[PDB]
């Protein structure tokens, strides 16, 4: 009766994907990390009363040019997807991606978030929140901003793309 789920987390390099997953697995937040390497951690969380087994794939960053399959790993439970509030490349590669990811899952029931990343960096904003939302709404998809200097933050995150696969 402990649930099995497995995440993929996307977006442009250097917004905050493995910060973010470090900041949930381990409340730690880093400055440094290996950029171009997949790395898959393992968690587990108490939702509701309800244990969950996470596995979350911290997946290379990728940009325009990054090849998506032309199908769907039926083994992957979630997609998050990470932008930074303070980079417009990284945001206008993040519809780009959801975009390909789209042509990838079909109309699959899997869900896909997104996130906005450094929001604690206030002097370095370019998107503002409402473009996020919007952007989200667009999507049908659950938006939130987050920092991976605040663990609170980070674990609303990865609660809320289980939440949403529970629907
Ligand atoms: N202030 C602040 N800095 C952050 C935040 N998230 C990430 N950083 C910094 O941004 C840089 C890139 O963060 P990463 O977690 O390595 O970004 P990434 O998405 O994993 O990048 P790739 O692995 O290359 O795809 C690091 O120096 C982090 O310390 C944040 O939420 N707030
Ligand atoms: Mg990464």
């Amino acid at each position: 009766q402990s649930k099995s789920r497995k995440i993929a987390i996307l977006g442009y390099r250097s917004v905050g994907k493995s910060s973010l997953t470090i900041q949930f697995v381990e409340g730690q937040f880093v400055d440094s990390y290996d950029p171009t390497i997949e790395n898959t951690f393992t968690k587990l969380i108490t939702v509701n009363g309800q244990e969950y087994h996470l596995q979350l794939v911290d997946t290379a960053g990728q940009d325009e040019y990054s090849i998506f399959p032309q199908t769907y790993s039926i083994d992957i439970n979630g997609y998050i997807l990470v932008y930074s509030v303070t980079s417009i490349k990284s945001f206008e590669v993040i519809k780009v991606i959801h975009g390909k990811l789209l042509d990838m899952v079909g109309k699959v029931q899997i869900p896909i978030m997104l996130v906005g990343n450094k929001k604690d960096l206030h002097m370095e904003r370019v998107i503002s929140y409402e473009e996020g939302k919007a952007l989200a709404e667009s999507w049908n998809a659950a938006f939130l901003e987050s920092s991976a200097k605040e663990n609170q933050t980070a674990v609303d995150v990865f609660k809320r793309i289980i939440l949403e696969a529970e629907k």
